[PDB]
């Protein structure tokens, strides 16, 4: 797996389940591209985004929509989601986590990289 | 002051200076129009970014330069930069500070939203 | 103003008001003597804890009372307190400031040392 | 495992390994008793502290080792530690996840809570 994501709730003192989260890819002509979507488990987790031979070079945004999950919870919250963008892979493959950690005024991100 | 950016450094402990950082609102078509920019003072603070006139409802979206304050810096960092993307709500409180604590693989970020 | 702790709320999107904040020196025998103690304000913000001719060189403590203000916004939470716990050196800048962005299960805490 | 530490480095974008960790529970007379310690592994995670027998209700203190960490690897931080304060098991067992993340001035930290 070398794309995976991680979300944790700082209200509630739990994983963030069934949080959607969208990965965008910046193509030649500058613009966002789709790379892959999925939403996070019951343990906060999601797996299986992408695969090693797709998972080329480039310039790619993770949007973690924290607006709809806090809204599912009822919760009016500030942010629209979170970004986090990164080039990826340029000195060869490796393996990804993106770690957030959310509340409804602040989140924070952090990610661990790893070289198989 | 409708709007203003901090910025902090979880490296070094101190406000992270001369951070370009730029604002922008969502158009009707759904690209980003720019709105503001800036660099952060001494003291990690963008001040002066727009008017009570000028600000209405909305979605914003600000955008630190992370990349090249660690670049200027000598440490090789992993984001291009960091977003805060959020609505101005008229019904809510009349004032907001963006504030941001950088690390070079991670940041976290607040909204500090009074009257 | 040698030492100064600001506190914010990341649920609410505000300053973390009327915080009871209590400052604690290690002495010789490392027990931990007071030292000085308020509650945030409107700001969120506490100063005037010390001076600086008697916040001289030693372990600090600071201990933020989460607990107590979690429970009066009527939010059960995880901790106790915030520890914040450092070293004063005379061989850096002058001015401490403590930041704290509370949640009910997590804390974030950074220093901002300047001159 | 009822209670489980895990630590992330924000620099380097990595687990942070050979954290040491010491856990202190409240005794009767207001003191802080040593209760466990261990060190976090290469995932950056510590298993194995204590058992459900052992793990009984009180105020337990985890203080992770940040400055020694920082200085193993040859940087002067800010803090000493971090310690982590709080009620366990009031409520009947329960399990903990206490996570950090952490750089030379700053960290952050969270609990997630899991009833088995």
């Amino acid at each position: 797996c070398p794309l995976m994501v991680k979300v944790l709730d700082a209200v509630r003192g739990s994983p963030a389940i069934n949080v959607a989260v969208h990965v965008f890819r910046k193509a030649a002509d500058d613009t966002w591209e789709p790379f892959a979507s999925g939403k996070t488990s019951e343990s906060g987790e999601l797996h299986g985004l992408t695969t090693e031979e797709e998972f080329v070079e480039g310039i790619y945004k993770v949007e973690i929509d924290t607006k709809s999950y806090w809204k599912a919870l009822g919760i009016s919250p500030f942010h629209e989601h979170a970004e986090v963008v990164f080039t990826a892979n340029d000195s060869g493959p490796r393996r990804y986590t993106i770690a957030a950690l959310l509340s409804p005024y602040s989140y924070s991100t952090t990610a661990v990289v790893t070289n198989p």
